C-alpha cells in the first residue's frame, strides 16, 4: 500500500467535477483512479477523510490567484480594487473548476469534519488582509467577498467588478489625521 | 374553502402536492439533499411513485418546489420583523437581529434550508429561484436606498451566515450589525 494517495485525491476531485459531490464514494474514486478498493479505504478510511483532502487541494484554486497578486500586500495599492480583481480572475477560470471548489467548501455545512478545512480558506485570506487593515475589517472583507462569489455562482448573474469594488470599499475604515 | 375531492380526485389536487413537498423537506433534513429522489420522497410521503411524477415530472421540478418551501424559513423571520418597512427603521440592527433569530432556530432546519438554497450552485434550474430570492431580499430596502445596496444585501447576509455555519464560529450580532452598517448608507435626514 504505496503512494497512490495522490492518484486517489485527484480522482476524487475528478468525480466531484463530473458527478458532483453526491456521486463521490469510495468505489467511484477507486474506479476513477484505477486502483483497488482496498487502496481507497487504506488511504482514506472514512468518506470525510477523502473529502477533507479533496477540499484542501481544491482550495488551491483561490490560493494561486491570491499569490498572483502581490499588490494585495502593497500599502500604496488600492485594497478593494485589487480584491475585486482577484475575484474576477478566480470566477473567470474553468467554470466547472470553480464550481467544484465551492461545492466542497459548502459541503462543510452539514459535515462537521470539513469545517476546520473550510475555515482554512478564511483564516488564510483574513491573515493576508490583516496586514493591510484591522482584524474586524478583514473578517468582514472575507465574509462579503465570499458572499459576492456565491451570489454570482448561485443566481447565474455575471460578475460585476465595479459593483464588487464599490461594495468592498464601503467596508474599509476611512483613515484619520493621525493615520 | 372547497372540500377535497370536490373538483378532482384527491391525488391530483394541491393538498397532495403539498404532502409530497413536505416529505421532500423531511428527506433532505434526515439524509441530506444527496438522498433526495422521487423514490425516497414517495416513500417518506407514503404515496405511489407515479404520484410524485404527476406533480413533479423531473427531479429539478421537485427540488425547485422543496427550495421555495424551504425559503419560507428565513422569510417568516423577516415577516415577523415588520419594523423593517417603517420609514425610519433601523435596518442594520433589525437585519442583524433577524439573522440571530434564524441562525438560532433548530439548526437541522437551518441546514436543510441552506443546503437546498446552495444546491443551485450546480443545478441550473434552481438559479432563477435564487436570483428571485436575491431580488426579494434586496427589495427589503431597495426603495429607500440604492441599487448597489439592494443587490448586495443577500451577499452580505449569506457571507455572514456562511461564516457562522461553515466554520463553527458563534454568531456575533454586534459584528453583524457593524458589517451591515458599513453596507447600508447612513441616512442624512430622517
Amino acid at each position: 500500500d504505496p503512494e497512490r494517495r495522490q492518484r486517489i485525491i485527484d480522482a476524487a476531485i475528478r468525480v466531484v467535477g463530473q458527478k458532483g459531490i453526491a456521486g463521490l464514494s469510495h468505489r467511484t474514486v477507486a474506479a476513477e483512479a484505477d486502483v483497488p478498493l482496498g487502496s481507497t479505504t487504506y488511504h482514506f478510511a472514512t468518506l470525510d477523510d477523502l473529502m477533507v483532502a479533496a477540499l484542501r487541494q481544491a482550495n488551491e484554486g483561490f490560493a494561486r490567484v491570491v499569490a498572483a497578486h502581490p499588490a494585495l500586500s502593497d500599502p500604496e495599492a488600492d485594497l478593494s480594487g485589487e480584491l475585486a480583481r482577484v475575484l474576477g480572475e478566480w470566477l473567470g477560470g474553468d467554470r466547472t473548476g470553480v464550481e467544484l471548489e465551492y461545492e466542497l467548501y459548502l459541503a462543510a455545512l452539514r459535515r462537521p469534519a470539513l469545517r476546520p478545512v473550510a475555515a482554512e480558506w478564511a483564516e488564510g485570506v483574513g491573515a493576508l488582509l490583516a496586514a493591510r487593515t484591522d482584524p474586524t475589517t478583514a473578517r468582514a472583507l472575507v465574509a462579503v467577498l465570499d458572499g459576492i462569489c456565491l451570489q454570482v455562482l448561485l443566481t447565474d448573474t455575471p460578475y460585476d467588478e465595479e459593483y464588487a469594488r464599490e461594495v468592498l470599499t464601503r467596508l474599509i475604515p476611512v483613515p484619520a489625521t493621525r493615520d
